[PDB]
């Protein structure tokens, strides 16, 4: 029998909540875990993720001085490599957000404003997330255009390295894809594809996201570019992408959804889509085999 899933927006109430690791629950290795100040933080962070409810403004914060000058120093970095490194869709919308939601060194942009803006531009929204969501119920969000988002900003002990999502890596790597209407359809279909799908169905899913959303490259005049937000937010994997020493294999969602996602080091292989729009009509083809 097919298994629960939203019905409508409001309906990710139920499932945006079901939180399989909360936010404040740091793993040993994570480098705020000796930290009770930040641990407190992270909890206040959690906090108004789970006591969010869809028709609410996402509430604003007031970010420290040491959560904004890690913001700023990582911000400074990308930036350098963004030109050089990413596809079109993200370098012609990130200015886009520098005027319209206050991106810039020394500001970190409110959920909320962004939230608006991609509301405007694609239908896209933003919902603050406690923490770690079943794939089932991070996809579903998709399929109503919503991106289930980290708030919190990653410990200062090291601003070029995170274990996990943080709002960092939310702002700079993902939102300006999801202002481009050929991506947020992408995004949607799989999102549309996982509601009621076998757990096997959304665990090839929740793969093939990966490794377009948070990992892929794609070529466009015949250049290799990044438009996986886990490369966009990360100086070093970024570069490593395209520098000539990464394995690399065109998107193939039968081949892709047997490959590992690997979260604490560098991609083994990264996926070449040809277009936003190739890969949803791949994906397409690919889930009337599962679905
Ligand atoms: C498939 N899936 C699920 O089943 N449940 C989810 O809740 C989920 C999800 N996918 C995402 S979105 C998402 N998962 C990620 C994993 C890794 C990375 N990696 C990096 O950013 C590298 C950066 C770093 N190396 C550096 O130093 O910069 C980016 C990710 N983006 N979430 C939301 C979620 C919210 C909170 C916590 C986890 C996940
Ligand atoms: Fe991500």
């Amino acid at each position: 029998s097919v298994p629960w899933f939203p019905k409508k927006i409001s309906d990710l109430d139920h499932c945006a909540n079901r939180v399989l690791m909360y936010g404040s629950e740091l793993d040993a290795d994570h480098p705020g875990f000796k930290d009770n100040v930040y641990r407190k933080r992270r909890k206040y962070f959690a906090d108004l993720a789970m006591n969010y409810k869809h028709g609410d403004p996402i509430p604003k914060v007031e970010f420290t001085e040491e959560e904004i000058k890690t913001w700023g120093t990582v911000f400074q970095e990308l930036n350098k490599l963004y030109p050089t490194h990413a596809c079109r869709e993200y370098l012609k919308n990130l200015p886009l957000l520098s005027k319209y939601c206050g991106y810039r060194e020394d500001n970190i942009p409110q959920l909320e404003d962004v939230s608006n803006f991609l509301k405007e531009r694609t239908g896209f929204s933003i919902r603050p997330v406690a923490g770690y969501l079943s794939p089932r119920d991070f996809l579903s969000g998709l399929a109503f255009r919503v991106f289930h988002c980290t708030q919190y900003v990653r410990h200062s002990s090291d601003p070029f390295y995170t274990p996990e999502p943080d709002t960092c890596h939310e702002l700079l790597g993902h939102v300006p894809l999801l202002a481009e209407p050929s991506f947020a359809q992408f995004s949607q279909e799989i999102g549309l594809a996982s509601l009621g799908a076998s757990e096997e169905a959304v665990q090839k899913l929740a793969t093939c996201y990966f490794f377009t959303v948070e990992f892929g490259l794609c070529k466009q005049d015949g250049q290799l570019r990044v438009f996986g937000a886990g490369l966009l937010s990360s100086i070093s994997e970024l570069k490593h992408a395209l520098s000539g020493h990464a394995k690399v294999k065109p998107f193939d969602p039968k081949i892709t959804c047997k490959q590992e996602c690997l979260i604490t080091t560098f991609q083994d292989v990264y996926f070449v889509s040809e277009s936003f729009e190739d890969a949803k009509e791949k994906m397409r083809e690919f889930t009337k085999t599962i679905k």
